């Protein structure tokens, strides 16, 4: 009889289903389990705080479809893990959290166990799901549940709970192998009614001002190539949520982002694409007109109505549906009025003009305006990185400046504004794809994640982190209204260099005052490959609160 | 007519109460009330995670029985922050959680709001209350509430929650400051019942080997001089938990603490002072004889028989219990059985001697012992800091080797084992008293909340942190298991340079390779009162997993 | 090699505790625990619904201090009984609610198992604590905790979960009997500040219209004596909250309830005595002094503040401070003023000179007020019997009218306006006491627990239940305002004849229509000790609607 146990039960079920990486932070009773994945062949990749390997998990799941898998501890390890399982739930990303737990029985009967909490019941307001596994032989099945719960749907969050005790229960090792699940298909397509596919292109053909958007869950599809088609041959204007920006180019000519409020007050039939009427969109309320209508296609129907009446759900998976609509199309085609392409374009270009001159027009101090003109120009020139970004001003100006090429390239804040992503989303970018990372930071997002640098250097990825060093919250420029010459409650240390703290940890570090020093230090940083600080000195008064 | 609103209201509640410290992130919609609460001379702190704040504040309510103030925005501020108010809940520290949070009726109805949770009900498991005000006219009650709660009973976490519009909402000046309470005496004294007390003093005079147990309970009472008239007068060795560690000083000749597994194996009447058998205590079961009679003081009847049944629970809160035991005492002395000191001595003794070689022999890399020997050298000189310390190798040993000389001075991990809190609990002990700190950290407990150093330097506080680095999680010495040549899940960056993270912000940093250059660096960092990191180079091979 | 199992640890971990009574509904995994418990000498009580069962315990830990046990199976047993267990944290009263549940790995994994639910997380926003037992070591232990923390503090519903697997699971029968915990002193006398005690002697002895009031937690206690030598001692005008009707008796010429209204809008100084400032003493606001100064006798310091600034908190539990309170009264004597006690006196007698016109004015059909004058001079001759009381017209009229003469007599809809409480504190109050209960009920209180007439039936317990049958919820007088004929909302059944319902069970029915009848019907129902109703027809119209 040979014999296995748990933690060797669940690396197999996790290896048969096609994890290859792991992010986490260990310690009691996980140790071992992450040694043995390694050992296995699974890439293992430690954090300095849970938040930024949960973050990485979401990151990677947004990415592939695939959930990324987050590891931690009991209690304390386990609630740091919580906050980036909550943001994945929010955001729609997939993920599993994997945490060790104590003694059931202790735990149970709250009697002051090492690391006590009733893990499971604790994540479940913020989790698609929450499964916890007392006997080895279930293990299998609870991955397997775990895998499609986070994928279908809405994907997002599920909490697996692993007490210490089910990670040594033995079993033997040949029946333990029949108890492993791999899952084919975790989730199915699922199509629309056909009537409402054709209630949606008959109402687009009638409408005047047609605008289509692209929210999160249209980019995480990976439906790029229908979506374009679809937009191309009716010629409908559309614009991009923030992480949809690259489905199609931001400079293709049916965008409408330049003129967005113009879009958003004017268009008659509006066609939401994964994309909620939650705050981002001003619920469908201030901005827009009294009377539009609305088509939406979402996979998840508890998610119309949500806000205003939608003439014409379209529920069933985003691919499936662009698919039929794509058909429905084909049998019954219209082109969107000119007349309404050329007002919106009229605006699109009084705003390009504008924007054009903040950013050319040279200053000292930089502001955000000509800082992330710089980094345009780099960026043009290197169309395969992925870009993360936070911050207040440097998230709305990096938002709007920077362009997006290719799909599923940028990674923000997201629905719940989030300080603290960037170094996790970071990591999580470059191990999915083998690719460079620019993370625009703002200098108070930066502190939420910042150790995570020395994880970066640590695996030596290729992330260059660009710092827009105001001195301090939206501004630098704080007074302590007592009159005792204390920092306000806004501002950071007046010139503090954080392109020093890659000193720490071997890397590469830039002070950049200028934007030919910015674009100098930024195409060396990406083209080394090497982690990088450029520390960019920002006029602490071009901010905005 | 002279109008206010509630974000006036609040700060003049705080005010009024006495609060003249608030540790916190800003941000929507929060930011208003810091400004205005600093303009009004409370001192506000701004961190640069949630996390560390409330941390901060905790600590500062353990120091002070004041509860300390912990403020931060809406959701993703607010999640931060949770994990920190649920540490205080565990460890029985008083804080007040003030967070922002969004619209009810868009919250209540799940449309999407921006940073939307029910913050409320998402801290209550948390928390000993949660209270959420929706009128500016009830800001004074739920303020006090707030207080009375967090202090009362064994204190804790309280969430008060402060939607945007309640800040904004307006009453008129004058019946606004009519709406404002004063709490006098927020936590009452609870006297035992007389026949336990008798009890209790009546079953140590019959013990053979009567011990005291002093928890963190008994610290936070600042009970301290009646616990040593009472421990002298018997002349009963006793036993202080990690943050119970200088009520008596540690080399006080009744301690027992050098042959503590002796003690509890043996001794027949334990007598817990504010002191759990959790697991810290090994449940009162492993290692213990298996006829322990009990007695405890505890303020909080709930904790009674919760492991082991007690033979003479003592509920009432500490001082108070004290001062009766105290009288039944003199009513009715005893002194403890000389043998069982002598003893306890024989056991003190040996263990001391097998100590004291590995402490002053030398070696190269430095290992635990010699590294902690050093700072004990220092801090012998020193002994007004605050010590605090975290890590797993770097917290068994320093719990050991640093001895405290006054009480309510140690500040760790505490009751759940969290990884995080030093530069929080830094913060809040040297704006609180004034003193310098010294941080002796872990490299991997560093690293959660390392980002911290930058509001050290902010604030120009006297604290030393004190690295070990042993290049990883319990050792540096990892390997791993696929022959792959990847960092394993316990290392750290091989020879990170903690020191130079200080550069960024204008602060000291020393790399320490010996005991000279170790006792060097400590004792210019204390005398400096500069914000200081000194890195220490540990075998990675010496610590234990 | 004795061996035990689970099933019988927990039931001789009772019988060491002292519960001699169980309430209950059976069914798998609890069945032969119940069957089991009942073999070893406990009470057996089964209900035709696990929320009586549950009331019936609540009301047997306000009468004891002790905490009433229920009993109940998993997912939907366990569901009905935590509706009770809410109820009885929310009054104070202790109680455990011992609940079998299925097997924590398939409900762990939400697989669909029999009867699934995470019972104990369930719980927890209900109860003091919730607790769950995976070991049969631990039973013992896990019930000494239930106990305590059901009585400590502000008492309440402890939660105690066992997994069907830990009933059936084996140890050895010596090692067993190691692992039991009996509680000594479950709940431990606290001392208030003596501090608070001089000020609270000395904010009365200045006080010019002092007023103490008993509320639910000064009857819990059990203190009658101390309140009672207090009160007669300075001679402070005292106002009993419901369930504290009878600490002293409520013709005392101390009594303000019959002046309520002045007493609260004129005290300069009051008394609050285990009451809280909740929505039944309007917060402390409409009705009120702008400037009551508070003194506040409670165990639980977190209600201190709670919505009035309270002058003079005396945090302990209520014997002791009412001892402390007496001992520093005895050093500095007082008396109230006699103008306030004569100005009192003056306004209880305008208004019980209102409420006698009422209560001896003849009408047909029956009124409120009639009605329950006829009710009260029987009991005035049965001064042991315990009153029952639910509904709207029928509460509050009851409330006012009907005396009571001993302490923790009275058992009613309390702090959440419970429907339902009328057959469960029925049978817990008989079952404790051994006495007979009269329950005085609303018609629309009634439905909500009456199959539980059957469990009154199956026991013979001295029950006589007199339905106030006005045809509805506060009236009988409703119309469909659509025009087509249909009961309005709050119509029940025209002349329905409740009093039949007994004789399914071989109970007694009496209907009655008039003073007369309804004196002699109540008369000997309580002097035959039988299961008995009383069907009495009252005015559609007499009644008001709340609102
Ligand atoms: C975890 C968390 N804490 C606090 C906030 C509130 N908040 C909004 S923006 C922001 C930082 C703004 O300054 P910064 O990142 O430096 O960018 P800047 O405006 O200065 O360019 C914070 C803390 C948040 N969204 N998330
Ligand atoms: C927030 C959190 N995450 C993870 C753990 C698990 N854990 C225990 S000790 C430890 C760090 C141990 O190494 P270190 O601090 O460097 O001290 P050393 O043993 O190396 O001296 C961790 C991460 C924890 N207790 N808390
Ligand atoms: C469990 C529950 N359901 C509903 C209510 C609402 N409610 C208040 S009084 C009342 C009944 C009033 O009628 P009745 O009992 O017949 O008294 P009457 O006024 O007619 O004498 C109800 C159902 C409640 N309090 N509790
Ligand atoms: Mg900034
Ligand atoms: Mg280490
Ligand atoms: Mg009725």
């Amino acid at each position: 009889l040979q014999m296995t146990d748990g933690m060797h039960i669940i690396v197999e079920a996790l290896k048969q289903n096609n994890i290859d990486t792991i992010y986490g932070v260990v310690g009691i009773p996980v140790t071992d389990m992450a040694r043995h994945a390694q050992a296995e062949g699974i890439r293992y990749i430690g954090f300095r705080h849970e938040q930024s390997a949960g973050y990485a998990a979401a990151a990677s799941g947004f990415l592939t479809q695939k959930p990324g898998i987050c590891l931690t501890v009991s209690a304390p390890g386990f609630l740091n893990g919580l906050t980036a399982l909550a943001n994945a739930t929010v955001n729609g990303f997939p993920m599993i959290m994997i945490s060790g737990s104590s003694d059931r029985a202790i735990v149970d009967l709250q009697q002051g166990d090492y690391e006590e909490l009733d893990q499971m019941n604790a994540a479940k307001p913020y989790a698609k799901a929450a499964f916890r596994v007392n006997q080895p032989q279930d293990l299998g099945i609870a991955l397997a549940r775990a895998i499609r719960v986070s994928v279908s749907g809405r994907p997002g969050g599920v909490y697996l709970d692993l007490p210490a005790n089910v990670l040594a229960a033995t079993m033997e090792k040949d029946e333990a192998l029949t108890t492993i699940v791999k899952v084919e298909n975790p989730s199915p397509a699922l199509l629309p009614c056909p009537k409402s596919v054709t209630s949606a292109i008959s109402l687009l053909a009638k409408a005047e001002r047609p605008l289509i958007i692209l929210g999160k869950g249209a980019a995480y599809s990976q439906a790029d190539e229908q979506l374009r088609e679809f937009i191309e041959s009716a010629q409908i204007p559309f614009l991009p949520m923030s992480m949809a920006k690259g489905i199609l180019e931001d400079t293709h000519p049916l965008s409408a982002a330049a003129a967005r409020s113009f879009a958003l007050a004017n268009a008659d039939v509006v066609m939401l694409v994964g994309a909620r009427l939650n705050w981002l969109l001003a619920h469908g309320k201030k901005g827009w007109a009294a009377d539009t209508q609305f088509i939406q296609l979402d996979i998840e129907p508890q998610e119309i109505d949500s806000n205003r009446p939608i003439a014409v759900p379209v529920v069933g998976d985003i691919a499936s549906s662009m698919q039929g609509m794509l058909a429905e199309l084909k049998q019954n085609t219209f082109t969107t009025p000119l007349v309404w392409r050329d007002i919106l374009n009229i605006h699109k270009q009084q705003n390009a003009q504008k924007m054009h001159e903040k950013l050319s027009t040279d200053t000292q101090p930089l502001n955000y305006f000509n800082a992330l003109s710089a980094v345009r120009d780099v960026l043009r020139e290197n169309q395969d990185i992925y870009l993360v970004n936070e911050g207040a001003n440097t998230l709305d100006n990096a938002r709007n400046i920077i362009d997006m090429y290719k799909p599923r390239r940028r990674l923000d804040c997201g629905t719940w504004g989030v300080m603290g992503i960037g170094m996790g989303y970071a990591i999580g970018a470059s191990v999915t794809s083998g690719s460079p990372v620019v993370a625009i930071e703002g200098d108070s997002a930066f502190g939420f994640s910042g150790m995570e640098i020395e994880t970066i250097c640590r695996y030596n990825l290729p992330v260059t982190i660009v710092i827009f060093n105001n001195g301090g919250i939206y501004r630098g420029d704080g007074v302590d209204l007592s009159g005792a010459g204390a920092p306000s409650p806004t501002d950071l240390l007046h010139h503090a260099r954080y392109d020093k703290l890659m000193d720490a940890f071997r890397g590469v570090g830039y002070n950049v005052t200028t934007t030919d020093e910015l674009r100098h230090a930024l195409t060396t940083g990406i083209q080394s490959r090497k982690p990088t600080i450029i520390n960019v000195v920002i006029d602490p008064a071009a901010g905005t609160e």
